Protein backbone atom coordinates (compact mmCIF):
# COMPACT_ATOMS: atom_id res chain seq x y z
CA UNK A 1 0.00 0.00 0.00
CA UNK A 2 1.06 3.58 -0.75
CA UNK A 3 0.61 6.15 2.01
CA UNK A 4 1.05 9.92 1.36
CA UNK A 5 1.79 12.46 4.06
CA UNK A 6 0.95 16.16 3.87
CA UNK A 7 3.19 17.95 6.36
CA UNK A 8 2.10 21.55 6.64
CA UNK A 9 0.84 24.53 8.66
CA UNK A 10 -2.89 24.56 9.49
CA UNK A 11 -2.95 26.97 12.43
CA UNK A 12 -0.57 29.86 11.69
CA UNK A 13 0.42 32.33 8.94
CA UNK A 14 0.74 29.81 6.02
CA UNK A 15 -2.53 27.98 6.82
CA UNK A 16 -4.47 29.70 3.98
CA UNK A 17 -1.84 29.34 1.24
CA UNK A 18 -0.81 25.71 2.10
CA UNK A 19 -2.58 23.86 5.02
CA UNK A 20 -5.91 22.14 4.44
CA UNK A 21 -5.71 23.40 0.84
CA UNK A 22 -2.53 21.36 0.20
CA UNK A 23 -4.32 18.29 1.54
CA UNK A 24 -7.18 18.97 -0.84
CA UNK A 25 -4.70 19.34 -3.81
CA UNK A 26 -3.17 15.91 -2.95
CA UNK A 27 -6.66 14.46 -2.72
CA UNK A 28 -7.23 15.69 -6.32
CA UNK A 29 -4.03 13.94 -7.50
CA UNK A 30 -5.20 10.67 -5.82
CA UNK A 31 -8.43 11.11 -7.80
CA UNK A 32 -6.47 11.51 -11.03
CA UNK A 33 -4.99 7.97 -10.63
CA UNK A 34 -8.38 6.37 -9.90
CA UNK A 35 -7.74 6.47 -6.16
CA UNK A 36 -5.27 3.57 -6.39
CA UNK A 37 -1.59 2.65 -6.43
CA UNK A 38 -0.22 -0.85 -6.77
CA UNK A 39 -3.87 -2.00 -6.97
CA UNK A 40 -4.78 -0.75 -3.46
CA UNK A 41 -6.41 2.47 -2.20
CA UNK A 42 -3.91 5.31 -1.65
CA UNK A 43 -3.77 6.32 2.05
CA UNK A 44 -3.48 9.99 3.00
CA UNK A 45 -2.43 11.44 6.33
CA UNK A 46 -1.75 15.00 7.29
CA UNK A 47 -0.40 16.99 10.19
CA UNK A 48 0.22 20.52 11.51
CA UNK A 49 3.75 21.11 12.74
CA UNK A 50 2.97 24.75 13.64
CA UNK A 51 6.08 25.98 11.79
CA UNK A 52 8.32 24.21 14.31
CA UNK A 53 11.06 22.15 12.65
CA UNK A 54 11.47 19.80 15.65
CA UNK A 55 7.77 19.01 15.56
CA UNK A 56 7.93 18.37 11.77
CA UNK A 57 10.82 15.92 12.28
CA UNK A 58 9.10 14.02 15.14
CA UNK A 59 5.85 13.85 13.09
CA UNK A 60 7.74 12.62 9.97
CA UNK A 61 9.79 10.05 11.93
CA UNK A 62 6.76 8.42 13.41
CA UNK A 63 4.97 8.59 10.04
CA UNK A 64 7.78 6.62 8.33
CA UNK A 65 8.31 4.20 11.24
CA UNK A 66 4.73 3.50 12.45
CA UNK A 67 2.19 4.68 9.84
CA UNK A 68 3.98 3.34 6.73
CA UNK A 69 4.23 6.76 5.01
CA UNK A 70 6.18 6.48 1.69
CA UNK A 71 6.29 10.10 0.44
CA UNK A 72 5.69 13.46 2.01
CA UNK A 73 4.46 16.69 0.45
CA UNK A 74 4.30 20.47 1.05
CA UNK A 75 6.64 21.64 3.92
CA UNK A 76 6.04 25.47 4.05
CA UNK A 77 9.22 26.72 5.78
CA UNK A 78 12.64 26.62 3.99
CA UNK A 79 14.40 25.80 7.25
CA UNK A 80 12.02 22.96 7.97
CA UNK A 81 12.45 21.83 4.30
CA UNK A 82 16.27 21.52 4.71
CA UNK A 83 15.74 19.46 7.89
CA UNK A 84 13.25 17.19 6.22
CA UNK A 85 15.66 16.95 3.22
CA UNK A 86 18.30 15.53 5.59
CA UNK A 87 15.84 13.09 7.29
CA UNK A 88 14.61 11.49 4.07
CA UNK A 89 18.17 10.75 3.04
CA UNK A 90 18.63 8.89 6.33
CA UNK A 91 15.24 7.09 6.21
CA UNK A 92 15.30 6.44 2.43
CA UNK A 93 11.94 8.02 1.65
CA UNK A 94 10.93 10.69 -0.88
CA UNK A 95 10.05 14.24 0.14
CA UNK A 96 8.48 16.55 -2.45
CA UNK A 97 9.09 20.05 -1.24
CA UNK A 98 6.27 21.95 -2.83
CA UNK A 99 5.77 24.86 -0.38
CA UNK A 100 9.38 26.18 0.07
CA UNK A 101 11.77 27.68 -2.45
CA UNK A 102 15.24 26.98 -0.99
CA UNK A 103 17.76 26.41 -3.81
CA UNK A 104 19.52 23.78 -1.60
CA UNK A 105 16.77 21.31 -2.31
CA UNK A 106 17.98 19.58 -5.46
CA UNK A 107 20.94 21.97 -5.38
CA UNK A 108 23.86 21.97 -2.98
CA UNK A 109 22.08 19.52 -0.61
CA UNK A 110 20.90 17.09 -3.31
CA UNK A 111 20.66 13.52 -2.27
CA UNK A 112 18.30 11.51 -4.46
CA UNK A 113 15.46 11.66 -1.88
CA UNK A 114 14.59 15.38 -1.31
CA UNK A 115 12.90 16.64 -4.46
CA UNK A 116 12.25 20.31 -5.27
CA UNK A 117 8.91 20.38 -7.11
CA UNK A 118 7.63 24.04 -6.79
CA UNK A 119 10.37 26.48 -7.94
CA UNK A 120 13.54 27.79 -6.35
CA UNK A 121 14.57 31.31 -5.41
CA UNK A 122 17.06 31.35 -8.29
CA UNK A 123 14.24 30.72 -10.79
CA UNK A 124 12.14 33.62 -9.33
CA UNK A 125 15.08 35.98 -9.91
CA UNK A 126 15.96 34.63 -13.40
CA UNK A 127 12.36 34.99 -14.48
CA UNK A 128 11.92 38.64 -13.26
CA UNK A 129 15.35 39.59 -14.72
CA UNK A 130 14.79 38.13 -18.13
CA UNK A 131 11.13 39.31 -18.44
CA UNK A 132 11.87 42.84 -17.24
CA UNK A 133 15.06 43.23 -19.37
CA UNK A 134 13.04 42.08 -22.38
CA UNK A 135 10.61 44.91 -21.59
CA UNK A 136 13.49 47.43 -21.49
CA UNK A 137 13.84 47.80 -17.69
CA UNK A 138 17.62 47.87 -17.57
CA UNK A 139 18.44 49.86 -14.36
CA UNK A 140 17.14 48.50 -10.96
CA UNK A 141 16.99 49.73 -7.36
CA UNK A 142 16.51 47.10 -4.65
CA UNK A 143 14.52 47.32 -1.40
CA UNK A 144 15.44 44.28 0.76
CA UNK A 145 14.59 43.18 4.32
CA UNK A 146 17.54 42.93 6.74
CA UNK A 147 17.16 39.18 7.19
CA UNK A 148 18.67 36.17 5.45
CA UNK A 149 16.02 36.33 2.75
CA UNK A 150 17.29 39.81 1.81
CA UNK A 151 20.92 38.57 1.65
CA UNK A 152 19.96 35.67 -0.59
CA UNK A 153 17.87 37.80 -2.98
CA UNK A 154 20.47 40.56 -3.11
CA UNK A 155 23.24 38.12 -4.28
CA UNK A 156 20.98 36.39 -6.78
CA UNK A 157 19.53 39.55 -8.33
CA UNK A 158 22.92 41.12 -8.74
CA UNK A 159 24.44 38.04 -10.46
CA UNK A 160 21.52 37.46 -12.85
CA UNK A 161 20.93 41.10 -13.75
CA UNK A 162 24.62 41.61 -14.64
CA UNK A 163 24.72 38.32 -16.63
CA UNK A 164 21.72 39.70 -18.59
CA UNK A 165 23.21 43.11 -19.31
CA UNK A 166 21.30 45.25 -16.79
CA UNK A 167 22.60 47.21 -13.82
CA UNK A 168 21.84 47.81 -10.15
CA UNK A 169 21.85 51.55 -9.50
CA UNK A 170 21.22 51.24 -5.77
CA UNK A 171 19.99 49.24 -2.85
CA UNK A 172 18.57 49.66 0.65
CA UNK A 173 17.77 47.38 3.62
CA UNK A 174 14.87 47.96 6.01
CA UNK A 175 14.58 46.54 9.52
CA UNK A 176 12.21 44.05 10.93
CA UNK A 177 8.71 45.42 11.38
CA UNK A 178 9.27 48.75 9.56
CA UNK A 179 5.92 50.50 9.08
CA UNK A 180 7.03 53.89 7.63
CA UNK A 181 8.88 53.31 4.31
CA UNK A 182 9.14 56.95 3.26
CA UNK A 183 12.99 57.09 3.62
CA UNK A 184 13.43 54.04 1.36
CA UNK A 185 11.03 55.17 -1.32
CA UNK A 186 12.62 58.63 -1.47
CA UNK A 187 16.03 56.97 -2.09
CA UNK A 188 14.56 54.68 -4.73
CA UNK A 189 13.05 57.62 -6.60
CA UNK A 190 16.24 59.69 -6.40
CA UNK A 191 18.34 56.77 -7.82
CA UNK A 192 16.57 57.27 -11.14
CA UNK A 193 16.23 53.51 -11.61
CA UNK A 194 13.76 52.37 -14.27
CA UNK A 195 12.60 49.62 -11.93
CA UNK A 196 12.20 49.86 -8.14
CA UNK A 197 12.04 46.38 -6.76
CA UNK A 198 10.18 45.63 -3.51
CA UNK A 199 11.79 42.20 -2.90
CA UNK A 200 9.71 41.01 0.05
CA UNK A 201 6.00 40.26 0.56
CA UNK A 202 3.69 40.59 3.54
CA UNK A 203 2.78 43.82 5.30
CA UNK A 204 6.14 45.29 4.25
CA UNK A 205 5.33 45.04 0.52
CA UNK A 206 1.73 46.14 1.09
CA UNK A 207 2.84 49.28 2.90
CA UNK A 208 5.56 49.95 0.33
CA UNK A 209 2.99 49.87 -2.51
CA UNK A 210 0.60 52.09 -0.52
CA UNK A 211 3.29 54.61 0.23
CA UNK A 212 4.87 54.59 -3.27
CA UNK A 213 1.72 56.37 -4.49
CA UNK A 214 2.30 59.38 -2.22
CA UNK A 215 5.61 59.70 -4.13
CA UNK A 216 4.03 59.67 -7.60
CA UNK A 217 5.12 56.11 -8.38
CA UNK A 218 4.73 54.51 -10.84
CA UNK A 219 5.78 57.51 -12.98
CA UNK A 220 6.59 57.93 -16.68
CA UNK A 221 10.24 56.98 -15.98
CA UNK A 222 10.05 54.56 -12.95
CA UNK A 223 7.96 51.41 -12.17
CA UNK A 224 7.66 49.52 -8.92
CA UNK A 225 8.48 45.79 -9.30
CA UNK A 226 8.14 42.70 -7.11
CA UNK A 227 9.58 39.19 -6.74
CA UNK A 228 7.40 36.37 -5.37
CA UNK A 229 3.78 35.76 -6.20
CA UNK A 230 1.88 35.80 -2.87
CA UNK A 231 -1.66 35.58 -3.98
CA UNK A 232 -3.06 35.96 -0.45
CA UNK A 233 -1.21 39.35 -0.11
CA UNK A 234 -3.23 40.73 -3.09
CA UNK A 235 -6.40 39.31 -1.48
CA UNK A 236 -5.66 41.20 1.80
CA UNK A 237 -4.38 44.45 0.34
CA UNK A 238 -6.63 44.81 -2.79
CA UNK A 239 -5.90 45.73 -6.38
CA UNK A 240 -6.41 49.45 -5.63
CA UNK A 241 -3.09 49.17 -3.82
CA UNK A 242 -1.31 46.35 -5.73
CA UNK A 243 -2.18 47.29 -9.40
CA UNK A 244 0.81 47.22 -11.78
CA UNK A 245 3.21 45.29 -9.55
CA UNK A 246 4.71 42.24 -11.27
CA UNK A 247 5.94 38.95 -9.82
CA UNK A 248 7.34 35.61 -10.91
CA UNK A 249 5.33 32.45 -10.33
CA UNK A 250 5.12 28.76 -11.26
CA UNK A 251 1.35 28.76 -11.42
CA UNK A 252 -1.71 30.97 -11.73
CA UNK A 253 -5.25 29.64 -11.50
CA UNK A 254 -6.56 31.72 -14.45
CA UNK A 255 -3.67 31.27 -16.91
CA UNK A 256 -5.46 28.91 -19.32
CA UNK A 257 -8.22 26.35 -19.72
CA UNK A 258 -6.14 23.64 -18.03
CA UNK A 259 -5.34 25.79 -14.92
CA UNK A 260 -9.00 26.85 -14.68
CA UNK A 261 -10.27 23.22 -14.80
CA UNK A 262 -7.92 22.20 -11.96
CA UNK A 263 -8.91 25.37 -10.04
CA UNK A 264 -12.65 24.59 -10.29
CA UNK A 265 -12.09 21.12 -8.74
CA UNK A 266 -10.06 22.77 -6.01
CA UNK A 267 -12.64 25.48 -5.34
CA UNK A 268 -15.34 22.79 -4.95
CA UNK A 269 -13.36 21.43 -1.96
CA UNK A 270 -11.93 24.64 -0.44
CA UNK A 271 -14.20 27.57 -1.49
CA UNK A 272 -11.17 29.51 -2.85
CA UNK A 273 -8.63 29.37 -5.70
CA UNK A 274 -5.40 27.33 -5.34
CA UNK A 275 -2.07 29.00 -4.73
CA UNK A 276 1.09 27.91 -6.55
CA UNK A 277 2.14 25.86 -3.43
CA UNK A 278 -1.10 24.00 -3.31
CA UNK A 279 -0.85 23.45 -7.13
CA UNK A 280 2.74 22.17 -6.70
CA UNK A 281 1.51 19.56 -4.14
CA UNK A 282 -1.03 18.36 -6.66
CA UNK A 283 1.56 18.00 -9.40
CA UNK A 284 4.21 16.26 -7.20
CA UNK A 285 1.68 13.77 -5.84
CA UNK A 286 0.24 13.13 -9.35
CA UNK A 287 3.66 12.45 -10.89
CA UNK A 288 4.75 10.34 -7.87
CA UNK A 289 1.68 8.14 -8.11
CA UNK A 290 1.87 7.88 -11.89
CA UNK A 291 5.53 6.77 -11.49
CA UNK A 292 4.76 4.07 -8.87
CA UNK A 293 2.01 2.66 -11.05
CA UNK A 294 4.17 2.87 -14.21
CA UNK A 295 7.07 0.90 -12.77
CA UNK A 296 4.99 -1.23 -10.41
CA UNK A 297 7.12 -0.36 -7.36
CA UNK A 298 7.24 2.22 -4.53
CA UNK A 299 11.00 1.75 -4.06
CA UNK A 300 12.12 5.41 -3.85
CA UNK A 301 15.33 4.84 -5.79
CA UNK A 302 13.35 3.26 -8.66
CA UNK A 303 10.67 6.01 -8.59
CA UNK A 304 13.37 8.72 -8.62
CA UNK A 305 15.23 7.12 -11.60
CA UNK A 306 12.01 6.83 -13.55
CA UNK A 307 10.93 10.46 -12.77
CA UNK A 308 14.20 11.56 -14.45
CA UNK A 309 13.12 10.09 -17.80
CA UNK A 310 9.69 11.83 -18.12
CA UNK A 311 8.67 15.14 -19.69
CA UNK A 312 6.11 16.65 -17.28
CA UNK A 313 3.04 18.29 -18.88
CA UNK A 314 0.10 18.38 -16.33
CA UNK A 315 -2.41 21.15 -15.35
CA UNK A 316 0.26 22.77 -13.15
CA UNK A 317 3.75 21.68 -14.40
CA UNK A 318 4.59 22.78 -17.93
CA UNK A 319 7.75 21.82 -19.92
CA UNK A 320 8.90 20.10 -16.73
CA UNK A 321 11.88 17.72 -16.38
CA UNK A 322 13.55 16.44 -13.21
CA UNK A 323 17.23 17.06 -13.24
CA UNK A 324 19.64 14.38 -12.05
CA UNK A 325 19.90 16.18 -8.61
CA UNK A 326 16.13 16.32 -7.91
CA UNK A 327 15.30 19.93 -8.96
CA UNK A 328 12.29 20.24 -11.21
CA UNK A 329 12.93 22.70 -14.08
CA UNK A 330 9.81 24.15 -15.75
CA UNK A 331 8.23 27.11 -17.57
CA UNK A 332 7.92 30.13 -15.24
CA UNK A 333 5.70 33.22 -15.64
CA UNK A 334 5.64 36.93 -14.99
CA UNK A 335 2.27 37.99 -13.59
CA UNK A 336 0.99 41.61 -13.31
CA UNK A 337 -1.57 42.82 -10.70
CA UNK A 338 -4.64 44.05 -12.63
CA UNK A 339 -6.24 47.49 -12.37
CA UNK A 340 -9.16 47.33 -9.86
CA UNK A 341 -11.76 48.32 -12.44
CA UNK A 342 -10.71 45.23 -14.49
CA UNK A 343 -11.34 42.70 -11.69
CA UNK A 344 -14.29 40.53 -12.76
CA UNK A 345 -14.60 38.21 -9.74
CA UNK A 346 -13.08 37.02 -6.50
CA UNK A 347 -9.43 36.02 -7.05
CA UNK A 348 -9.19 37.63 -10.57
CA UNK A 349 -5.91 39.37 -9.69
CA UNK A 350 -3.36 38.85 -12.51
CA UNK A 351 -2.58 38.80 -16.16
CA UNK A 352 0.26 36.56 -17.35
CA UNK A 353 2.59 38.86 -19.28
CA UNK A 354 5.66 36.72 -20.00
CA UNK A 355 6.66 33.07 -20.11
CA UNK A 356 10.34 32.10 -19.62
CA UNK A 357 11.40 28.55 -20.74
CA UNK A 358 12.91 25.97 -18.30
CA UNK A 359 16.56 26.33 -19.40
CA UNK A 360 16.32 30.12 -19.14
CA UNK A 361 14.31 30.18 -15.89
CA UNK A 362 16.50 27.65 -14.05
CA UNK A 363 19.85 28.02 -15.85
CA UNK A 364 21.82 25.42 -17.78
CA UNK A 365 22.70 22.11 -16.20
CA UNK A 366 26.30 23.43 -15.95
CA UNK A 367 25.19 26.30 -13.64
CA UNK A 368 23.69 23.77 -11.22
CA UNK A 369 25.17 23.68 -7.72
CA UNK A 370 24.32 19.96 -7.37
CA UNK A 371 27.21 17.43 -7.67
CA UNK A 372 24.78 14.87 -9.18
CA UNK A 373 24.06 17.27 -12.14
CA UNK A 374 27.70 17.24 -13.30
NI1 LIG B 1 5.88 22.85 -25.84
Amino acid sequence: QVTLGVLTDMSSVYADSAGKGSVAAVQLAIEDVGGKALGQPVKLVSADYQMKTDVALSIAREWFDRDGVDAIFDVVNSGTALAINNLVKDKKKLAFITAAAADQIGGTECNGYGIGFLYNFTSIVKTVVQAQLAKGYKTWFLMLPDAAYGDLMNAAIRRELTAGGGQIVGSVRFPFETQDFSSYLLQAKASGAQLIVSTSGGAANINIMKQAREFGLPSKTQKVGGMIDILTDVKSAGLRVMQGQEYATSFYWNMDDRTRAFAKRFYAKMGKMPTNNQAGGYSAALQYLKAVNAIGSKDPQKVFAYLKTIKFDDAVTRHGTLRPGGRLVRDMYLVRAKKPEDQKGDWDYYDVVATIGPEQAFGPLSESRCAMDK
